[PDB]
């Protein structure tokens, strides 16, 4: 029982006032059987959001419903969403969801930025942030795994910056793994902190999704600002 | 196999930020001798998550393996800081374990910054209110239903303009919607008051889940948030 999930959006790049973005679903049974489902639209973004992307005019009422595809058919379908104004500034993530009768989850992921440039690293204000999973490794074995990411804090700016920095691994069965402790940093006017950090998988972490998710605050204006990727242990 | 408990000194810090001291015990209930890792981290408001370990220089260390002997304890006194810059609000903190066979143990403990403990979030006079209605903390994994009552009041004297949505935060990166995006004008000294249950269908992965609601003031573009955690067996 497989379920193949894509997503595209219309528009990646939203200004700071908001605006309308037009998804595209697709959902395709590729299996011999028929096949039960649930699914949804959702998104993640920055400062801890999370919404759907259903918005409704009345009191939402509605239970999760199941769908269902034929053999080998394909469902279809245009969703679009609305992100205000008044949402925060940054990188959002929009994720299409199956879960298949069979406790199977199906993800497809497209990315939009709002008020910010979709190519650009994170910034404090001239402080560009880099951190990026060194050798594309998505995955480690049950039996354990390393995984090095490299970490590059660029001060752009023309005065020193205070910032403290550090690192975790958000994980299955409510665990939040240090993978960087916090650290205090007065980085020089165009210096770098630059180093490689890496997270090892021990064998005993359980089986799941892990959000290895790095943040840097300045000290001085409170700005914080985010930097995530994904590692699942199978 | 092991037993996991954490007390703060401290619950309540001003919005300067503050010190507080934690008691870490990790108690070996196990007949055998049992190896572990084991970790203190903090989870607070807007998406933040810190390690409660602070060094001055760079991080090197790796995540080290300790070990107890049969009906065994360890005992430790953990310290950190949570700086005056760091986000007021609701802040947990958590003592996790992992043990050498794959069992996770975990003890959390609260604590607030810049407003009171147990105080109900707020956008400006308008009182948001969301609970698990029957103290229910787990489903089967053949599937529950848990209601969650949500009351938000509206103590201005004006009117208050907000956008509120509920989200369940689980497993495999699953983001499940509970209560889609609603708009309202909810006129001074008025309630919108409702309840609004999650069917945890037996197809739902089991773990972890965070119900998480949200709601902002469309004028001010506060937001604010309440959580609660329901497990999937």
């Amino acid at each position: 029982p497989v379920i193949e999930a894509n997503l595209s959006l219309n528009q990646n790049q939203l200004a700071s006032n908001g605006g309308y973005i037009s998804s595209q679903l697709g959902i395709r049974n590729e299996s011999c059987e028929t096949v039960k489902f649930k699914y949804w639209l959702s998104i993640k973004g920055p400062e801890g959001i999370y919404f759907p992307a259903k918005a409704v005019v009345g009191v939402d009422t509605a239970q999760q419903e199941s769908d269902a595809l034929t053999d080998g058919r394909m469902l279809n379908v245009t969703r679009g969403f609305w992100v205000p104004e008044y949402m925060a500034d940054g990188k959002y993530t929009v994720s299409l969801q199956v879960v298949a009768e069979n406790g199977k989850v199906f993800k497809a992921n497209q990315e939009f930025v709002k008020g910010v440039d979709l190519n650009s690293l994170p910034e404090l204000n001239g402080l560009t942030i880099d951190i990026k999973n060194q050798f594309g490794i998505n995955s480690v074995e049950s039996t354990g795994g390393f995984v090095p990411f490299t970490v590059d804090l660029n001060n752009g700016r023309e005065g020193e910056a205070n910032v403290e920095f550090w690192m975790t691994a958000v994980g299955p069965d409510g665990l939040i793994i240090p993978v960087n402790a916090r650290e205090k940093w007065v980085i020089a006017s165009g210096d770098t902190y630059s180093k490689v950090r890496g997270i090892n998988f021990d064998k005993s972490y359980p089986a799941g999704e892990y959000t290895i998710n790095a943040q840097v605050v300045d000290i001085v204006s409170g700005e914080r600002v985010e930097q995530s990727m994904t590692v699942v242990k199978k």
